[PDB]
DNA sequence: GCCCTGTCGCTGAGAAGCGTTTGCGT
DNA sequence: GCCCTGTCGCTGAGAAGCGTTTGCGT
């Protein structure tokens, strides 16, 4: 299988450092092929904090969104999403507008 | 990867025995977990001859249909499909009416 | 030029087959 | 009953991240 396992992170396990590491400008991202995480929207693998979809039916990394992409494409803040126990990713809500999902 | 490789069989390599082995009644199928092939429509893995999708963009076993399913669900004969160099499976044509594909 | 500082292309990827499985009531 | 002899449920499955990548011309 090519799919990375999806693990749901509880809201009470979100730390201050992770909140401070949410990207505020896409040009300031730090790339890392091993420790980074890929944002579903912009498809860049970087070390900034990204969202975690808490829908049990979600899979893979489709639920991971960076700071700028979540606010610019959906008007939501990553910090609010990380502290929301019922937050579902735009792919799970069927409203993703990335270049791949809006084709069909 | 869980996907079986898709191999396109040329029309000139279809033999008489394979044509004679096309299923004419679903109750007469012979099941075999190792040598059988799965029909996409009825999801039964049997030894009767099934279609081969010749679209290069096809993948997996979605293009394999048994005799009764092809004629009853799409009005096409497996023998005609096997001898058609440009035959595409109903999933490739977006007209599949199996229980999984017609949901969405 | 303006303010809200932003994004898509490409490769290879995209289940399969078991059990609980065989038409409609027009 | 009829003729054309038929089909769905369930489990686990359903990419990810590289390069060619950063708003519109209203
Ligand atoms: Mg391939
Ligand atoms: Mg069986
Ligand atoms: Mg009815
Ligand atoms: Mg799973
Ligand atoms: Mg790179
Ligand atoms: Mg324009
Ligand atoms: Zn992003
Ligand atoms: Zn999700
Ligand atoms: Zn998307
Ligand atoms: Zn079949
Ligand atoms: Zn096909
Ligand atoms: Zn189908």
């Amino acid at each position: 299988s090519m799919t990375l396992p999806h693990i749901i992170r509880p809201v009470e396990e979100v730390t201050e450092e992770e909140i401070r590491n949410i990207c505020s400008n896409s040009r300031e991202k730090i790339y890392n092929r091993s420790l980074g995480s890929t944002c579903h929207q912009c498809r860049q693998k970087t070390t900034d904090t990204k969202t975690n979809c808490r829908n049990p039916d979600c899979w893979g990394i489709r639920g991971q969104f960076c700071g700028p992409c979540l606010r610019n494409r959906y008007g939501e803040e990553v910090k609010d999403a990380l502290l929301d126990p019922n937050w579902h990713c735009p792919p799970c809500r069927g409203i993703c507008n990335c270049s791949f999902c809006r084709q069909r």
